[PDB]
């Protein structure tokens, strides 16, 4: 088997993406936020805090005739953003652009920090991380992707994101028209749940290549770059009037100013950020000073291979038995 669906930014800014899944029987289709960075399921519904709903799609599982209560299952978790949700779990249908999932852990949201209740265009999140990091209590709950894996024709999925409009993520297939040129395997490390790999180093703009081993995790729930102190300032330092803001909260930059591109090598491969998909607009309305969309790492205890980035290659993540990920340009 396969799948294929579409995935659309949610803003002008690519702050994120949402993909429509179907939900139940009969089907109720929630637009949700595919996240390599985690590994769980979990959904607005009809038993999340009313206060706490505004905008959302809602799961409602008394209206599907598929859905069970898991008995005694609970969830919680806490994200590198600082949001967080928590509820209790149904197993239901799940579908993801024609693949189909049986006896689904869906994760119904009783209660969502204010950061999800204030983007009305999330209904939910779906994670493609390791389901070593799940976080059903007291029985770990496999990620949709694990549960689909044995039936599709391959063991993969890819993640094309596209920059200021839709993209793909496929499940089971390798498009060989989504690409230009070959894609190049990396090794994966899932010591820490996350498909977490080595790049080779990296240049800004069109200066000489570094070659250094910075060790990041494939994260499309994460907005930006997040990368060592080091290379941050390196970048920054080629756009004039850059500075690092700490009352904004990192590197801004004048609007006015045309960004350099950010390569990162993979293998002896290398991928390059085109300077627009760095600028993530005004800090504030009508602000001419802007937000750079390479960030350090410096506080976060990893580095971040998020959107950013992922957004300028086609991305493959293979889950075979000892995983792998890809990348080529598009
Ligand atoms: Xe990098």
């Amino acid at each position: 088997s396969t799948g294929s669906a579409t995935t659309t930014p949610i803003d002008s800014l690519d702050d994120a993406y949402i993909t429509p899944v179907q939900i139940g029987t009969p089907a109720q289709t929630l637009n949700l936020d595919f996240d390599t960075g985690s590994s769980d399921l979990w959904v607005f519904s009809s038993e999340t805090t009313a206060s706490e709903v505004d905008g959302q799609t809602i799961y409602t599982p008394s209206k599907s005739t598929t859905a069970k209560l898991l008995s005694g299952a609970t969830w919680s978790i806490s994200y590198g953003d600082g949001s967080s949700s928590s509820g209790d779990v149904y197993t239901d249908t799940v579908s993801v652009g024609g693949l189909t999932v049986t006896g689904q852990a869906v994760e119904s949201a009783k209660k969502v920090s204010s950061s999800f209740t204030e983007d009305s265009t999330i209904d939910g999140l779906l994670g493609l991380a390791f389901s070593t990091l799940n976080t059903v209590s007291p029985t770990q709950q496999k990620t949709f992707f694990d549960n689909a894996k044995a039936s599709l024709d391959s063991p993969v999925f890819t993640a094309d994101l596209g920059y200021h409009a839709p993209g793909t993520y496929n499940f089971g297939f390798i498009d060989t028209t989504a690409y230009t040129g070959s894609i190049t395997y990396t090794a994966v490390s899932t010591k820490q749940g996350f498909w977490e790999w080595t790049s080779t180093g990296y240049a800004v703009g069109s200066g000489t290549f570094k070659s250094t081993s910075i060790d990041g995790i494939a994260d499309t729930g994460t907005t930006l770059l997040y990368l060592p102190a080091t290379v941050v300032s390196a970048y920054w330092a080629q756009v004039s009037g850059a500075k690092s803001s700490s009352s904004v909260g990192g590197y801004v930059f004048p609007c006015s100013a045309t960004l350099p591109s950010f390569t990162f090598g993979v293998g002896s491969a290398r991928i390059v950020i085109p300077g627009d998909y760095i600028d993530f607009g005004p800090i504030s309305t009508g602000s001419s000073s802007c937000f750079g969309g390479i960030q350090s790492s410096a506080g976060i205890g990893i580095n971040i291979f998020g959107d950013v980035a992922l957004k300028a290659a086609f991305v493959v993540f293979n889950g075979a038995t000892t995983p792998t990920l890809g990348f080529a340009s598009k």
